[PDB]
């Protein structure tokens, strides 16, 4: 099929990943997801060490322990798997490391994340860090770039992509680095509405259509599908996929998206 790349966020924690892959075009010419991301790793803080960690929740991690099961059949048939980060109201957040040095620690936690469970890339979600607990510091300028400029460095050829929100967001320039390059994809936080990105990335790599499925509008979820192809963007985000017949809210936007309705297993 041919079209901006669909994206279905999953909560791993009560739906499984393998549903991303139940849903195909009628047209014969595809899955209706492009991208499916793992809902969500965390960015921890151990405040002894006063030292942010990627935390994994018992259930993020058996996703990934069983990856094999959970995440090869997307793959193998072309799905590409990120795993997302959120805040953990822990103080420590994206746009909160106090040096170089230790945002890029943070980042070879993720880059290695990666390449253990053999996913294509990483998603950030500035999102509940709670910025001040734990005596953490307030958001300042110079962390995030770290931290991307690291993980781009550690993983050139995969995905990194965030969500336009939160701290992290208004600081991707430090230095003589501005690290918007280094995105594969921006995408609007918003289910429910067009808010296009505002981020130094090609309209073919943002996504200002944000819908959840099961929650969102199968109206709202055409139009914005329509509004993304009108205005030429090339990313659709979809989120909260679960395990329900879904078919009809997925067509709403694969018919604007490829000219095709989908058909799920």
């Amino acid at each position: 099929k041919q079209g901006p790349t669909s994206v279905a966020y999953v909560e791993v924690n009560n739906n499984s990943m393998l549903n991303v892959g139940k849903y195909t075009l009628a047209d014969g010419g595809g899955n209706a997801f492009d991208v499916a991301v793992i809902f969500a790793a965390n960015i921890n803080y151990d405040t002894g060490t006063k030292t942010a960690y990627l935390h994994f929740n018992e259930n993020v991690q058996r996703v990934l322990d069983n990856a094999v099961t959970q995440i090869r059949p997307l793959q193998q048939q072309g799905i590409k798997v990120l795993l997302s980060v959120l805040g953990n109201h822990q103080g420590a957040g994206f746009a909160n490391f106090p040096s170089q040095q230790a945002a890029s620690a943070f980042a070879k936690q993720l880059s290695d994340a990666v390449a253990k469970y053999g996913l294509d890339g990483v998603d950030f979600n500035d999102q509940y860090a709670e910025y001040g607990n734990n005596g953490t510091a307030q958001p300042n300028d110079s962390s995030f770039v770290h931290l991307v400029t690291a993980l781009r460095a550690n993983m050139p050829d995969k995905i990194i992509s965030l969500y336009n929100i939160g701290p992290a967001a208004s600081r991707l320039s430090y230095g003589g680095v501005d690290v918007s390059d280094k995105f594969d994809y921006a995408w609007n936080p918003y289910y429910g509405t067009w808010q296009v990105p505002g981020i130094a990335l090609p309209k073919a790599q943002l996504s200002p259509a944000a819908v959840e499925i099961g929650r969102t509008s199968r109206s709202t979820v055409a139009d914005l599908a329509r509004r993304t192809v009108d205005e030429g963007y090339g990313v659709y985000l979809t989120y909260n996929l679960d395990g329900g017949d879904r078919t009809a809210d997925v067509s709403a936007f694969t018919r604007e998206l490829y000219g095709s309705e989908a058909v799920r297993t």
